[PDB]
C-alpha cells in the first residue's frame, strides 16, 4: 500500500519491576482492590479492569525487558469509578498516606480530581475521577 | 466500600531528550503530541496520554527514583499487525522479534518487539 496510518488503540500492559513480588501485591490488591492472577510460568500480574500490570522481581526479572529496570521508577494515574471522597478514605484505612488531594489536575480527556500516595517501592500513583 | 480501579488514565515516562521523544512516538506509533498546562508535553492515544519529564528538570511530585528506559509497554493495535511492523521497520526502527504469540490482559496476543530512544520496550500487539 502507500501512505500507512500507524495507530495506537491503547495501553493493554506495562511491566514493574518490584523489590518484593508478595509485598506489592498485597498493596495492590488492599489499597486499590486489584486482582492478583497466575498466569504462564508462574507469573504475576495485577488485573483492573481489562488492562494489567505484570510483575518482575528486581534481580530475577525476564528477558527482553527495560533497558534499564528500576524500583520506583513509575509514576501512574488510575481512574476510579467509586466515590473519590470514599477511596481516599479507603486507602487511609490501609494505612496509607495520602500525599496531597483531592486537587485539580490535568487528565488524557480533560480536567480530573486526584489525590496521590506511594506504593511500597516509592512508585508515584495518582487516584483520579473525571466526576464533579 | 468495594474499592475498584477502572483503567489507567496516563503516566509519566523520564526521558533524556523531549524533542527526540516526541519525534519518535509520533513518527513510529502515530501518536499526537500536545501541550498543556504550564510547557507541560503529553503524548496523546485512544483515551489515554503519556506525559514526558526530561531527566534533570524539576517537578514535584514524581517518580521515588526517576529514570530513563526503565518503562515496559504492550501497546494494542487495529491495524493489520505484518502493516505496522513494515512500518515501524521503515522508520529506521530494529525490530528485535515479531511476530510472535505472547500474552495480554484479556487473552492470547501476536506482537513484536522495539526500543525507543532511550531504551523503554515497546512490545506492539494485535489480539487478532
Ligand atoms: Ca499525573
Ligand atoms: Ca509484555
Amino acid at each position: 500500500g502507500m501512505e500507512f496510518l500507524m495507530k495506537i488503540s491503547h495501553l493493554d500492559h506495562l511491566v514493574l519491576t518490584v523489590a518484593d513480588i508478595p509485598t506489592t501485591t498485597n498493596f495492590y490488591e488492599k489499597v486499590l482492590g486489584m486482582k492478583a492472577v497466575s498466569f504462564g510460568a508462574g507469573r504475576i500480574a495485577l488485573e483492573f479492569g481489562h488492562q494489567k500490570i505484570n510483575l518482575h522481581q528486581l534481580g530475577n526479572e525476564f528477558e527482553p525487558k527495560a533497558q534499564n529496570v528500576r524500583v520506583g521508577s513509575a509514576d501512574l494515574c488510575f481512574i476510579t469509578d467509586t466515590v473519590l471522597s470514599d477511596a481516599m478514605k479507603h486507602v487511609e484505612d490501609q494505612g496509607v498516606t495520602i500525599m496531597e488531594g483531592p486537587v485539580k489536575r490535568t487528565g488524557a480527556q480533560g480536567a480530573i480530581t486526584s489525590f496521590y500516595f506511594r506504593d511500597p517501592d516509592g512508585n508515584l500513583i495518582e487516584v483520579s475521577t473525571y466526576s464533579n
